[PDB]
C-alpha cells in the first residue's frame, strides 16, 4: 500500500516524502546526503530523514548505497542507530532514483557532552558501558565501525547512547590531514596502514574516547599522522620485535625502527585521580598490538562496569551476510538489489 507523498524544496533540494512526515527542517548536508529533522505523525517520534545524494551515480556510489541500506536494516540494538523507515517516491524499479532513510532524531553528540559538562566517574562508566555494549553487538556480526569518535555517538538527556555514522567509505586523504578530530581516534595500524586491520581498531577509539571523558582533553591530538604516532608511542611505548614482524608494510616497519625506543608510561601518572579500575581498562584498550587489545565482550565483564554489567542483557547480532562486498556488479544490478531491500523493509515495533 503506497502512502501519498508530498513535495517540498528545502535548501534548493526537492524532498518528496510520505504525508506521515511533517514539519521537515534542514539539519545537515554533505556528500553523504541532506538531512532533515521531522515529526513522524504515525509513531509520534522525532525523526531524522536522510536523502541520499545521487545514490546510483556510479558503480562505487550504487554499491555504497546498497551497503549503507544493508547495514542499517540489520542493526537492531538499543546502543546502535537503527532504521525506522526507508522509502522512495518511485513506483517501479524503472523510475527508482532516490532513497530516503529514516532514523530517530539524535540532537546531542558526545562531543557536545565532553565540552559542556562535568562527567563524574559514574557518567564515564555508563557512557563507555553502552558504547562497548553496542560494539559487542556490532562486532558479533563482523561489522567494524572504523570511525568511532565523540561526534558519532549520540547521547540523550538521560545519558543514553547510540552509535551512528558507520565508516562506509574511505575518508579522502585531505580530510585526514593535519590537526583534525577525523584522525585523533584512529588506531595507529589503520592511520598508517600497517597491516590488514581488524575489529579492535574500534577498541582503540573507545580508549581514546574514554580518556577524553576522564580528562576533558583529546588523548592524541596530533598535528599530522607522524606527530600523532609520536604522541601515541610516548604513551604506550615503541613496538617490540613481535609487533614489528606483524607490520607487513616493509616501509612502515622500517620507519618505526628508526625511532628511539621508549617504554610504556605509568597510566596512573597520566590519568591523575582517575578510578584505578578506569586506568586498568585504559591499559587493556590502548595496546599497540591489536591482537592483544581487550575485546568488547571481554571489556563488558571488567570490574570497572560492575554497576551496569548484565550478561543476560548484552545481546549479540543475527548473522550478517556481507558476501556482496566481494562482488563486482553493474550499477543497475546494485540498484535492483537496493530496490529489493527498500520494498522488503518491515518497520520495527
Ligand atoms: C552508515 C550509517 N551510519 N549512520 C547512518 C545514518 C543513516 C541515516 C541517518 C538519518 C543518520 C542520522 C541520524 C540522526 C541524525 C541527526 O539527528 N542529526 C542532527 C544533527 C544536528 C542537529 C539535529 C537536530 N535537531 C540533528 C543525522 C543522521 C545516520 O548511516
Amino acid at each position: 500500500e503506497r502512502p501519498t507523498f508530498y513535495r517540498q524544496e528545502l535548501n534548493k533540494t526537492i524532498w518528496e516524502v510520505p504525508e506521515r512526515y511533517q514539519n521537515l527542517s534542514p539539519v545537515g548536508s554533505g556528500a553523504y546526503g541532506s538531512v532533515c529533522a521531522a515529526f513522524d505523525t504515525k509513531t509520534g517520534l522525532r525523526v531524522a530523514v536522510k536523502k541520499l545524494s545521487r545514490p546510483f551515480q556510479s558503480i562505487i556510489h550504487a554499491k555504497r548505497t546498497y551497503r549503507e541500506l544493508r547495514l542499517l536494516k540489520h542493526m537492531k540494538h538499543e546502543n546502535v542507530i537503527g532504521l525506522l523507515d526507508v522509502f522512495t517516491p518511485a513506483r517501479s524499479l524503472e523510475e527508482f532514483n532516490d532513497v530516503y532513510l529514516v532514523t530517530h532524531l539524535m540532537g546531542a553528540d558526545l562531543n557536545n557532552i565532553v565540552k559542556c559538562q562535568k562527567l563524574t566517574d559514574d557518567h564515564v562508566q555508563f557512557l563507555i558501558y553502552q558504547i562497548l555494549r553496542g560494539l559487542k553487538y556490532i562486532h558479533s556480526a563482523d561489522i567494524i565501525h572504523r570511525d568511532l569518535k565523540p561526534s558519532n555517538l549520540a547521547v540523550n538527556e538521560d545519558c543514553e547512547l547510540k552509535i551512528l555514522d558507520f565508516g562506509l567509505a574511505r575518508h579522502t586523504d585531505d580530510e585526514m590531514t593535519g590537526y583534525v578530530a577525523t584522525r585523533w581516534y584512529r588506531a595507529p595500524e589503520i592511520m598508517l596502514n600497517w597491516m590488514h586491520y581488524n575489529q579492535t581498531v574500534d577498541i582503540w577509539s573507545v580508549g581514546c574516547i574514554m580518556a577524553e571523558l576522564l580528562t576533558g582533553r583529546t588523548l592524541f591530538p596530533g598535528t599530522d599522522h607522524i606527530d600523532q604516532l609520536k604522541l601515541i608511542l610516548r604513551l604506550v611505548g615503541t613496538p617490540g620485535a613481535e609487533l614489528l614482524k606483524k607490520i607487513s608494510s616493509e616501509s612502515a616497519r622500517n620507519y618505526i625502527q628508526s625511532l628511539t625506543q621508549m617504554p610504556k608510561m605509568n597510566f596512573a601518572n597520566v590519568f591523575i585521580g582517575a578510578n584505578p579500575l578506569a586506568v586498568d581498562l585504559l591499559e587493556k584498550m590502548l595496546v599497540l598490538d591489536s591482537d592483544k587489545r581487550i575485546t568488547a565482550a571481554q571489556a563488558l565483564a571488567h570490574a570497572y562496569f560492575a554497576q551496569y554489567h548484565d550478561p543476560d542483557d548484552e545481546p549479540v547480532a543475527d548473522p550478517y551476510d556481507q558476501s556482496f562486498e566481494s562482488r563486482d556488479l553493474l550499477i543497475d544490478e546494485w540498484k535492483s538489489l537496493t530496490y529489493d531491500e527498500v520494498i522488503s523493509f518491515v518497520p520495527p515495533p
